[PDB]
C-alpha cells in the first residue's frame, strides 16, 4: 500500500545519513513544524512518514521529499529511490 511507499522510501535515507546532516533535512523540509529531535529515533518509519502527510499529503509529500533530500545530502543515492515511484504509480490505482 501507500504506507509502504512512504515508510520505506524515507527510512532508506534516514538509515544512510548521519546525525549532523540529519539536522539539515528536518530544518529544510520542516521549517515551521520543528520536528522533535527525540522522535528522530523512529522518525524514519513512524514519525517522518505520518508527519509529512499532515503537511501536504501521503503521495504528494513523499514525491517532493525526493527533490529536497537528493539536492541536500545524497543526490546520488536518492536517484535510486525516485525510480521506485514508477512502480508506486500503479500501487495507487488499487485498494
Amino acid at each position: 500500500m501507500e504506507s509502504e511507499y512512504r515508510e520505506m522510501l524515507l527510512l532508506t535515507g534516514l538509515d544512510h545519513i548521519t546525525e549532523e546532516e540529519l539536522k539539515r533535512f528536518k530544518y529544510f523540509a520542516l521549517t515551521e513544524f520543528q520536528i522533535a529531535r527525540s522522535t528522530l529515533d523512529v522518525a524514519d518509519r513512524t514519525e517522518l512518514a505520518d508527519h509529512l502527510i499532515q503537511s501536504a499529503g501521503a503521495a504528494s509529500a513523499v514525491t517532493k521529499a525526493i527533490n529536497i533530500f537528493q539536492k541536500l545530502n545524497y543526490m546520488h543515492i536518492a536517484n535510486a529511490l525516485e525510480e521506485k515511484k514508477k512502480e508506486a504509480e500503479r500501487k495507487l490505482m488499487t485498494n
